[PDB]
């Protein structure tokens, strides 16, 4: 049978099941509606910088199409929908005056999410830094993001927190560390070689600390000011596939274990245990901040939930540890990526290079976050694949790898969850298809179809899936 045994019966009670867009991706009214630009409006309107010279101007214009997109969602059966506020529509130079109609907006998208009965799970940043911050501040290398981004979280928990009961702050600052500030690919473009400057070896590790620091007190003003009054919940969206040890040996095994601690335990062992990993401080050593006893005691502790966005997998090869001048993050893990093992890959890929379908990478995740972290509250974020440009219609809509993608790593996950992991909802990305960053369009996601002409919505066989695997 093509659910393969899932369903709402096949997960603990209460588990919530969603999906999941950004603002910058899917709301189109960039700049329109009261909306400041952020880095990436910028960024994306820079001819060469996106694939077709694309950008979230319009995007799929949930902005004006939100009720239908709500319908849809319920339609399927799911609890919950994790979307994003974006800063600059709240706040247009991400300071000082607000923005009304901004406002407005996300008081209407909440409040028609629960009078479908749809569970809102709001991320307060999804990569998209307002340009005034940017250029003012330096963006997250100022250790004055904190102040700056707490006083925005402390609008939005005020403003909506009435009714928000499950907030994220950030999503994925790895990514932002690693594609903004070391390969300098991702807005604000800064690197070694970078026109825009930077430097590799350190600015990813200033931006990493300014993550936790600036999510540490937004959760401290969350818990001291309106947690008694509001009893809601934040965390915070981590980025993490897996890696598995090319071989048995001592050293690729230790690859492995580098590659994940660099990876996810860069911001997991500051939630959890209140300290950067071993490895980290001693391989990185001066380029790596370190926190006061009173900033640890401040992050430690500061996550009421961890997001985990989980996509693929990797084989880890090692080598021996060398002492080396520093040249950036990602070379400072000393590992060697391989994507064969005894002449199979890993996994066959989607549009994307990087993703590779490995199932059994979500059970490798998430067995091992309970292993080391004393199993905390997990919630699957995001997890999905990508169809190509070009096809038909009808070809976006016969999605039947995704559905196999879903079933598969769905059932990946129940083991974990049944073996004891502490996994309290999943999150499929995406509702739609909608804006891939550096892709644009030309990578689509979602369950839900996109028209990118005409913009209408056709649910795509996963669609369906879903809506068969949640029935009630
Ligand atoms: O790459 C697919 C998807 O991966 C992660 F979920 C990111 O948070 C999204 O912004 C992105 O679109
Ligand atoms: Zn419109």
């Amino acid at each position: 049978n093509w659910l393969g045994g899932l369903s709402r019966a096949a997960f603990p009670k209460r588990f919530v099941f969603g999906t999941v867009t950004s603002a910058y991706q899917v709301e189109g009214m960039a700049a329109s509606g009261g909306r400041g630009p952020s880095i990436w409006d910028a960024f994306a309107h820079t001819p060469g910088n996106v694939a077709g010279n694309q950008n979230g101007d319009v995007a799929t214009d949930q902005y004006h199409r939100y009720k239908e997109d709500v319908n849809l969602m319920k339609s399927l059966n799911f609890d919950a929908y994790r979307f994003s506020i974006s800063w600059s529509r709240i706040f247009p130079d991400g300071e000082g005056r607000v923005n009304q109609e901004g406002v407005a907006y996300y008081n209407n998208l909440i409040n028609y999410l629960l009078q479908k009965g749809i569970t809102p799970y709001v991320n307060l940043y999804h990569y998209d830094l307002p340009l005034a911050l940017e250029k003012k501040y330096g963006g997250w290398l100022n250790a004055k993001m904190a102040d700056l981004f707490t006083e925005y979280a402390d609008f939005c928990f005020k403003t909506f927190g009435n009714r928000v009961k499950h907030w994220f702050t950030f999503n994925e600052p790895r990514i932002v560390a690693l594609l903004g500030y070391d390969q300098g690919t991702n807005p604000p473009k800064r690197c070694t070689k970078c026109a825009a400057g930077g430097n590799s070896a350190t600015e990813p590790y200033i931006v990493a600390h300014n993550f936790l620091l600036s999510h540490a007190a937004a959760v401290a003003r969350y818990r001291t000011k309106y947690q008694a009054a509001q009893q809601g919940k934040v965390g915070i969206v981590l980025d993490f596939n897996w890696y598995e040890a090319l071989s048995n040996s001592t050293e690729d095994q230790a690859a492995a274990q580098r590659a994940r601690d660099f990876h996810i335990g860069w911001y997991l062992d500051p939630l959890i245990n209140g300290h950067y990993p071993q490895i980290m401080q001693d391989l990185v050593k001066d380029r790596l901040p370190k926190f006061t006893p009173e900033q640890a005691r401040l992050v430690k502790g500061s996550a009421d939930y961890i997001g985990i966005n989980q996509y693929t997998a990797s084989y880890m090869k090692g080598q021996q540890l060398m002492q080396q001048t520093p040249t950036s993050y990602s070379a400072d893990w000393q590992v060697t990526y391989v994507f064969a093992k005894n002449g199979k890959p890993i996994g066959p890929q989607a549009n994307s290079n990087w993703l590779y379908i490995v199932p059994w990478g979500m059970y490798g995740c998430v067995n091992y976050i309970k292993q080391k972290y004393g199993n905390p509250t997990v919630v699957i974020t995001a997890n999905g694949m990508d169809q190509p440009a070009n096809l038909s219609r009808d070809q976006y809509l016969r999605d039947t790898t995704r559905v196999h993608f879903y079933r598969s790593y769905l059932t990946q996950l129940k083991k974990a969850i049944d073996e004891g992991a502490n996994v309290a909802g999943y999150f499929a990305w995406s509702l739609l298809d909608n804006f891939e960053w550096l892709s644009g369009y030309t990578s689509k996601f979602g369950i839900v179809y996109v028209d990118f002409n005409t913009l209408e919505r056709h649910p795509k066989a996963s669609a369906y899936w879903f809506r068969d695997m949640l029935k009630h």
